[PDB]
């Protein structure tokens, strides 16, 4: 009936974890129902600092003022946590690495 899923996440600042997460998976939302309490920094897609990076799966992530800046040339670049969808995480690292 539903769609179990596995969000594997880790930091390149130096955390690594793998969670459970059926329907919506969102790194923070999932880890906040397991037993951590994580969260990305703004949210408000201004900053291009948090250069974070996808491995795997087919879930989304869309900059919040597009109308600055597009966000193709920047996902190209890498991959932004301040969004995160739940459509299908299988890992990615997080929005810090050093
Ligand atoms: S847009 Fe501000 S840290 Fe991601």
């Amino acid at each position: 009936m539903q769609r179990v899923h596995t969000i594997t996440a880790v930091t390149e600042d130096g955390e690594s974890l793998r969670f459970e997460c059926r329907s919506d998976e969102d790194v923070i939302t999932a880890a906040l129902r397991q037993n951590i309490f994580l969260m990305s920094s703004c949210r408000e897609g201004g900053c291009a600092t948090c250069k974070a990076l996808c491995s795997e799966g087919d879930y989304d992530l869309k900059g919040c003022s597009v109308q600055a800046l597009p966000p193709e040339e920047e996902e190209e670049g890498l991959v932004l946590l301040c969004r995160t969808y739940p459509k299908t995480d299988l890992e990615i690292e997080l929005p810090y690495t050093h």
